[PDB]
């Protein structure tokens, strides 16, 4: 109709256009070489993909009906092992992936996750690997509001000063002087090779002067002096002219940290991406990232300084990148079989976002080492993982690539995952480059997975439930018992409270602390606040220090988050029912109506959280359990929806071109959507919201199309 014939695919006609006059030149690809490969790698992989997907509902389909049929512990986890759901533990091994960039090897701090159909976001993003920490400072409630040192229209003085303060006891704890602070420094110098630091009444150098890195400008009086510590970079710029260093005791103008070592650009949770079009701005995005010639303002290019002895060197100004691909569930029509059939959009992902990513190896660049780094979302179980892994193969082919240079980062959200994760990591050992946890997703399939149970806890709850603590300290040990140290990160997951940085410096902490080699923040500012962590954490010597250590037992995952009888109060009961409608809502409505995967939502509380899609999982998820047994009712959740709706209203009134769902409800198809993820729930795979997403998203334009 309005697509190109290739083998039996019917590719898009943006989308093919956008391969063969953007993607393809540069890259040394034959294009029609390289459609007749998708149109192989397509047919053969597809049924597959499919039976991955069959094999999730039986598993489900049988552990939904032990449960009806009844808690034995012992007797569940061998059903488990039985229908091959847990499967046997392999021997100790060491992941072997090569030619992996240093940034992910050794380096830990933190890393950005952004949705790549907002180029301006993106850009940001891959300009955060430094940030000023001054700017971060007085921006957030990191210095309080409180005695004269307000934000304002004006700059404030009193303000500036308590910045000031509190980057100099940073740099006190981070690089310490062998004798005095560096809040009583005047002046900064580069005698012999050392850096020298003036003091009122003395001079010293670092209690260590190997944290010394460099400078710019002349030896005597330099335009700044470069640091180190635990791998990362801190830069003090002298400035005595500029309006902050002049009323600087040693002239300093700013404290600038490396910030966002790694980013990762979003195709899956972030972004509402439900056709051909969308999926070509995001790959367009994606594309100018990698050429690194993207703007709206350009990319960073790399930063000069001089060795303490003289001589000249060179550090890397952008975000190291990866990519998030869809997992294995949804389906595109940006190409579909003949007989009108989506395609997988997973497999399309890992070709286009493959294809394109070849720009980034030539300059503008990327990885230095010759890597391709994807992120791959929402797999249950090691054959799973060997799925993904087998596509790459057969992707790097189609693109000549040497094999295993496109790595994989494996998301530990499912449960299926969760408990076979030294088995997952195996699968891809000589690929992987990454694990990580997070909240929602897992605790969506978390309730889904134990869904004919009982009624599960609150939301809040789950955050402190036992299978969530042994699954957050199981993943730290799986990784770090297959070698992730200096090897692959091990990361943790996402701070969602935008304007609370008080609060993330205060409690962020203990990620590193856990053993995180890195961590999901939600701005460049978080990042760069976030980055203090690692200047007080030495994740190296913490993560060598948890080795050998077994901190989670099977039965402790397995521990089903199930409602002690008689739990809650019937006001607890509504706080919980409406809070979770909000959440729907909220992030609904502006997914349907706008295409926006990722905001700044008000919760019920009008506090300001920076989710992914993974909320409505969770909440949807949540609220069909106690549905399905009898907590509440269809009139309850109606009555709820109802009366949530016109707070998001208002929430958005400071939006140019919103669209109220109160109070004619049935004609709002965000409202219908919130309320069809609730009552068609629990009849979801394994809780996914996409299928009830991608299809109202898809109603709305065409509706909208008239
Ligand atoms: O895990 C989360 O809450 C989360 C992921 C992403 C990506 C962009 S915003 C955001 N929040
Ligand atoms: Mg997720
Ligand atoms: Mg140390």
């Amino acid at each position: 109709t309005d697509r190109v014939s290739v083998g039996n695919l019917r590719i898009a006609r943006v989308l093919y256009d956008f391969v063969n006059n953007e993607a393809l030149p540069g890259t040394d690809i034959d294009p029609d070489s390289f459609w007749a490969g998708v149109d192989k790698v397509v047919a053969d992989l597809t049924p597959q993909n499919q039976a991955l997907l069959n094999a999730r509902d039986e598993l489900q389909a049988q552990i939904d009906k032990w449960h009806r049929r009844r808690i034995d512990m012992d007797a569940y986890r061998q059903f488990l092992t039985e229908i091959g759901y847990l499967l046997p533990e392999p021997d100790d091994f060491t992941i072997t992936t090569s030619g992996v960039d240093a940034e992910i090897t050794t380096t830990a701090g933190p890393q950005l996750v952004v949705p790549v159909l907002n180029a301006r976001f993106a850009l940001n993003a891959a300009n955060a690997r430094w940030g000023s920490l001054y700017d971060a400072l007085y921006g957030t409630d990191v210095i309080p509001e409180t005695d004269g040192a307000e934000k304002g229209p004006t700059y404030n003085k009193v303000r500036g000063d308590k910045v000031i303060a509190y980057a100099r006891k940073f740099l006190d704890d981070s690089v310490p002087l062998s004798s005095g602070s560096f809040g009583d420094a005047t002046g900064f110098t580069v005698q012999d090779g050392q850096l020298v630091v003036a003091l009122p009444d003395k001079s010293t150098g670092l209690a260590n002067p190997g944290q010394f890195a460099g400078y710019t400008g002349a030896a005597e009086s330099p335009t700044s002096v470069l640091l180190i510590n635990h791998g990362l970079h801190i830069e003090i710029l002298i400035d005595p002219e500029s309006q902050v260093g002049t009323t600087d005791r040693a002239g300093v103008k700013d404290v600038i940290l490396e910030s966002a070592i790694t980013t990762i650009m979003d195709f899956e949770d972030s972004v509402a991406a439900v056709d051909a079009a969308d999926k070509v701005l995001g790959y367009r995005n994606w594309l100018g990232l990698n050429k690194g010639d993207l703007a709206a303002r350009v990319l960073n290019r790399d930063r000069n300084y001089t060795a303490p002895g003289g001589g000249q060197f060179t550090l890397p100004g952008r975000s190291l990148m990866f990519v998030r691909n869809v997992g294995h569930l949804m389906t595109n029509d940006a190409i579909v079989d003949t007989d009108g059939s989506e395609v997988f959009e997973g497999i399309m992902d890992a070709l286009f976002t493959g294809l394109i990513a070849i720009h980034g190896l030539k300059a503008l660049i990327n990885s230095r080492t010759g890597s391709i780094y994807i992120v791959k979302p929402k797999m249950h179980g090691p054959a799973e993982v060997a799925f993904t892994c087998e596509l790459f193969s057969r992707v790097e082919d189609v693109l000549g690539l040497p094999q295993n240079t496109m790595k994989i980062g494996i998301m530990d959200e499912e449960r299926r995952t969760t408990v076979n994760l030294k088995a997952c990591i195996k699968a891809a050992a000589d690929r992987v480059v990454f694990i990580n946890t997070g909240f929602l997703d897992r605790t969506g399939d978390e309730i889904h997975t134990s869904m004919e149970a009982g009624p599960m806890v609150r939301k809040g709850t789950m955050k402190s439930q036992p299978w969530i603590l042994a699954y957050e300290d199981h993943n730290v040990d799986a990784g770090l018992a297959a070698g992730f140290s200096g090897r692959a990160q091990v990361g943790k997951g996402m701070w969602t409270m935008t304007e609370l940085m008080a609060d993330m410096v205060e409690t962020k902490i203990a990620q590193p602390r856990a053993g995180a080699s890195t961590a999901w923040v939600p701005s460049p500012t978080a990042a760069t606040l976030h980055a203090l962590h690692y200047h007080q954490v030495d994740v190296a010597a913490v993560q060598q220090g948890l080795a050998g250590k077994r901190r989670a037992t099977i039965e402790q995952l397995l521990t089903i988050p199930l409602a002690k009888e008689l739990a809650w109060a019937p006001d607890e009961i509504r706080e919980e029912v409406d809070n979770n409608c909000q959440s729907i809502l909220g992030y609904v409505v502006r997914w349907v109506d706008q295409g926006v995967g990722a905001s700044k939502v008000p919760d019920i509380h009008d506090v300001a959280l920076m989710e992914d899609r993974a909320t409505l999982r969770i909440s949807s998820q949540l609220l069909a359990n106690w549905l399905r047994h009898g907590v509440i009712t269809s009139a309850d959740v109606r009555a709820s929806l109802e009366r949530m709706a016109p707070l998001v209203d208002r929430q958005n009134a400071g939006d140019v071109a919103y669209r109220p769902m109160a109070p004619n409800f049935d004609d709002s198809i965000a409202f219908l959507a919130a309320q069809e993820l609730i009552l068609s729930g629990a009849q979801q795979p394994n809780g996914y919201t996409e299928p009830i997403l991608h299809r109202r998203r898809r109603e709305f334009k065409a509706r909208a199309a008239e």
